[PDB]
């Protein structure tokens, strides 16, 4: 069977949720604390597995006691580990993660420091003819359009079915992701890109920024609360309200949710608006529930 | 050579320095991370081999993670473990730290649960001669008073050179800790108790506090930047002003050097006054430093 390779970023996340946010030079106890496999990849896979779909992480680990943990917590999920590149140097980062219950609120504390980042010449090893899709979480842009480009030519070789499907998220507000706004048939851009961009709605970023799109490729945009929206080659604006849970409990993650529940339904041959609806769906459903197994 | 031991909490530490206070409901990154071993008793271990007294950690475990970076870190600082408890529920709490190097606050979120304690049962199993001194972190009262009273039946039949001294940590304000105060020679009660039974200085809260130790102990509360005292049964209430660092960058764990540096002092010979000055010198220099390594 044929695998979704996710290549980015894995994080352990450490969780407190709170029902009121901490005052500043305070001791006090939390409703529940938890550890947590995080990073935008990782958890796209954690997603896809729970959806059914046979998945692959490709990242960045180093030796320690976060590694252990990030590989038990990807082999619970089925997760194809064989593309993972060990580093001699480094951490894996641990964020901390304060989920408010009283409000819904998610406040994420980042490393300063990543480890080394996959490299074109990491993924040249990677056996394309394993993957029915590859998504790429913008990281090192200059290294992954070397990446992208390999899928490009890998592809032009192959029959209709037997061609990669390409995916990529831009999700951090950096000149230099904006690269990756030509590559993949699906192009995941973030609110916080938009705005980044000038543009104050999901309409007005599509409207703005499908120009950047490889010929063919739809541009999809998530609004938080407001839903979802895509633009593709058809010309027709699409448009998902948002699911929300009666109660939003805890959100780490849920944009990684959406991506990977979109990637899933395309993968199985639904159309862009039924993709975009069901995302919103699963990533609603989360929205309401702590971590991610919950979506079954 | 006699150790001394610590009874009482291990916790692994999230450490987030900052240098402004996380906005909720945002993203950020902070100047550094690090995971550091916690838990008042266990933070005093790691003061006095510091320092370079033989000590020994009594506290209870659960496997993991989190027990396998603790008990790495236990014996990077030469402290005797055989003393520890294996539980088979639970898990080792993870607390997480916000320190906000601008101002020097300091910010706890902890666990909702913890392990079960370590028992009047467990400590049954101590050989007393090992240790010249014994100091217990209050948390499980009833059963604390138990080893307490253990001790001191052991000292009875001991000649003075081999008896053993023991010191008890009131930290938290709950009543069912105030059993504590009539045992061991040297009480260390904290602020929050202290202002919790209505005194607003160390000086009061000595004053009104003493008729409550054995006949014979000393009472010792430090107040933060304002020094600590004591007052034994000579009668004489004693002092030291604080030696507070150029700046203020971590104060985690900052009452369990004073205790430690204290009761190092009090091994060693020295006077009571000699010690608090000696515990409020080492606790400042801790403040201006991350961690605890960098006293010397």
């Amino acid at each position: 069977e044929k695998q979704i390779l996710c290549v980015g970023l894995v994080v352990l996340d450490i969780i407190n949720v709170v029902d009121k946010y901490p005052e500043e030079d305070t001791d006090r106890r939390c409703l529940s604390q938890r550890w947590q496999r995080g990073g935008n990849a990782s958890n796209s896979c954690t997603v896809l597995s729970l959806l059914g779909a046979r998945c692959a992480f490709m990242g960045s680990l180093a030796p320690g006691h976060v590694a252990d943990f990030v590989l038990d917590d990807l082999r619970q999920h089925s997760v194809d580990l064989r593309y993972v590149v060990l580093q001699t140097e480094g951490s894996i980062p641990t964020s901390t993660v304060i989920i408010n219950e009283a409000s819904g609120s998610r406040t994420i504390l980042h490393a300063y420091r990543n480890l080394p980042d996959v490299s074109a010449k990491d993924f040249e090893k990677v056996d394309l003819t394993r993957f029915k899709w590859i998504h790429i979480e913008g990281r090192n842009a200059s290294e992954q359009v070397k990446m992208l480009q390999r899928i490009e030519e890998h592809n032009a070789k192959q029959p209709l079915p037997q061609k990669v499907r390409v995916s990529v998220e831009i999700e951090k507000p950096r000149e230099e992701l904006f690269q990756l706004f030509s590559y993949g048939e699906v192009v995941f851009v973030s609110k916080d890109v938009a705005k980044h961009l000038g543009f104050q709605s999901a309409v007005e970023a599509l409207r703005g920024l499908y120009s950047r799109v490889k010929k063919g490729a739809t541009l999809v945009c998530a609004w938080a609360e407001e839903g979802a929206d895509a633009l593709g080659p058809d010309g027709q604006l699409l448009h998902s309200d948002a699911f929300p849970p009666p109660r939003v409990v805890d959100t780490l993650g849920a944009g990684d949710t959406f991506n990977a529940s979109v990637i899933f339904s395309l993968s199985k041959g639904n159309s862009m608006q039924e993709a975009l609806r069901f995302g919103c769906q699963v990533a609603g459903k989360k929205c309401g529930l702590q971590g991610f197994d919950g979506i079954v």
